[PDB]
């Protein structure tokens, strides 16, 4: 750590505190994360998971029983960018570009059997070049808003499909400028999903009733059309979103397959208006 100079406290919570810092030698600006063995080997395997849409992990510093992660620095997260776009919302071309890039990023980690497990606007970082990247991979006050239903129902060995679900929720949020399922407890989260997509059963989700936390007493809500869930979204988008929000993790579209959906027929890479 003697090689770094803390510039300011970026973010906080969860895995630790994050600071913007400068390398006392090179002057290189980075994101320094102070984390609060197995972890070591797992984190190291991450330094190899390099992709343009994955915030690059520069170094892993383990000293005095303390773990420091040095990352490539990005100037803003999606949360802040959405809040700054609330008045007019993010332009479709830019929403589509971000989704396309994240799917590319996911298709890559998934191919390497790595899942993020906690995708959310706060850990999606953007630059002035129009790129968006996945941050805070890894392996209270944490948002459950983007949690996949299988996790909520107690699935112990959930798949990469959970990242697809989270991304679908983020997609809907960019389009409507409002969180899709803002649960404030695990059961509320589950019930918000149920009220919108319908209480899942053996028909739409084989085996769902045999899940750890599934209760036969769950209220039975009927599904709602996506025309009502994300109105402005054209048919291609609504079609893709519905496949990203499928209950059956085995039926949920994969990232790679998602990249082939017609919604991306006219995908481009616009530049956002960032006021750093
Ligand atoms: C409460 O205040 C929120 C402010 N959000 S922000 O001002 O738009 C903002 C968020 C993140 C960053 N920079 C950043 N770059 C690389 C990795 C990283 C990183 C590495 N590990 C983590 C957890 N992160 C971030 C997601 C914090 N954070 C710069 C500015």
């Amino acid at each position: 750590m003697e090689n770094f100079q803390k510039v300011e406290k970026i973010g906080e919570g969860t895995y630790g505190v994050v600071y913007k810092a400068r390398n006392k030698l090179t002057g290189e600006v980075v994101a320094l994360k102070k984390i609060r063995s197995t972890a070591i080997r797992e984190i190291s395997l991450l330094k190899e998971l390099n992709h343009p849409n994955i915030v690059k992990l520069l170094d892993v510093i383990h000293t005095e029983n303390k773990l420091y992660l040095v990352f490539e620095f990005l100037h803003q997260d999606l949360k802040k960018f959405m809040d700054a776009s609330a008045l007019t919302g993010i332009p479709l071309p830019l929403i589509k570009s971000y989704l396309f890039q994240l799917l590319q990023g996911l298709a890559f980690c998934h191919s390497h059997r790595v899942l993020h497990r906690d995708l959310k606007p706060q850990n999606l970082l953007i630059n002035t070049e129009g790129a968006i990247k996945l941050a805070d991979f890894g392996l209270e006050v944490v948002t459950l808003w983007y949690r996949a239903p299988e996790i909520l129902l107690g699935c112990k060995y959930y798949s990469t499909a959970v990242d697809i679900w989270s991304l679908g929720c983020i997609f809907a949020e960019m389009v409507t400028r409002r969180a899709l399922f803002p649960g404030d407890s695990e059961i509320d989260q589950l019930f918000r999903i149920f009220r919108t997509l319908g209480t899942p059963d053996e028909v739409v989700w084989p085996g769902v009733t045999s899940m750890p936390d599934y209760k036969p007493s769950f209220p039975k809500w009927a599904r709602q059309d996506f025309s009502k869930v994300v109105p402005p979204l054209d048919e291609d988008g609504r079609s893709l979103l519905s496949q990203m929000l499928h209950y059956d993790p085995n039926k949920r579209i994969s990232a790679k397959a998602a990249l082939a959906h017609p919604f991306f027929q006219d995908v481009t890479k616009p530049v956002p208006h960032l006021r750093l």
